């Protein structure tokens, strides 16, 4: 290739922006009953689960694993 | 005019977003190739953060 | 595409993203229904974790 | 001889190894998890590389 | 006693064992005296594959 | 010093051993609380992968 | 089981792991031939297996 | 009546379970392991959901 860039460098930017897409989901997933000045977890739960699997997927089966 | 538990809401989640920038930049160890335990210092510190960010700081 | 001066030198940017974004968290203690002292002392408390971890990233390391 | 010997010190390191990550292999058996196997797997292969790169039988 | 997930866990722990003494028996190749080694090589890495990616443990 | 037949007897005699450990495994299916099924089904692989091993080790292999 | 009854486990693990390592150690010049050369390598072992073994009982996830 | 009804669906498919495992006992009787481990799988499958989840579990 006449790319200055590398295929691992290229993952490795990849595998970087992965992790700023896993803190913006987990980041909404904290927003879960903020409206509630109450306490309590199914609704939480549900995004716990939801990113736990794409985070498996990412590190696990993923074009970037 | 938030409550502080909307406060501390809003605080949790930048906190994921500040965790995730530290994560990214992990990643990038070695990119361009102490390997491996450079990669196990960010590995470490950023547990610690998490660790006090979930478990001992006023947004735990 | 990149020496490693290059990335670390990338990576040190991207510290400098995450610790505003710490410091951005710290800006927001203040509430209605909390003393302004205890939240007071949640400002001293990020202020010294941040200063911390700021310390630790040019001082100690891999991209000091 | 010192190469069949050194022979037999290189099956032993090998068995060595595998207990090694055998007791990587029990780590969350019961995050903390990932940083435990990242630091087992980092001191295997440092003794590996050691072993088969460094060691007086390298 | 245990969980299945701690019962795999055990079964992995034990397979690191399994493999290192395969490697043991691949480092006495030629003590005596490379396509062997060669031998030996592919079909650890063929039930290193299995074990950890197709096996009931995996 | 040693021969190479003395080689191979060592290495057959270390392969009896890593059989050993892969039978320990098989037997340890369904330890826990379990359906006759599961443990079934896992052990069925389990005999069926080291029997192929065994077939290798004893007809195809250096060792043979 | 308990992180600390895994953590035992890991532990009673090491050792022999170390016990293994030691006794590669013992073999250096076995041959009767040997001389500075072969005290060497044992030091050599003895030095990287004390380093092994205070991580593990001093930093290690299992110290 | 119901009960009665769903005892004798039961029964038969436990004939119906024994004639997926009559087939899978003839694999390889011309001579591939795995051909009867995927016949071990789907038929665990069935019954799993037979005895667990089915109108009749």
């Amino acid at each position: 290739s006449n790319a200055m860039m590398t295929k691992k460098e290229r993952i490795a930017i990849q595998r970087s922006m992965a992790e700023e897409a896993l803190g913006k989901l987990k980041a909404i997933r904290q927003l879960c009953g903020a409206e509630d000045s109450s306490d309590s977890m199914q609704e939480v739960e549900i995004w716990t689960n939801r990113i736990k699997e794409l985070e498996d997927w990412l590190w696990g089966e993923s074009p970037i694993a």
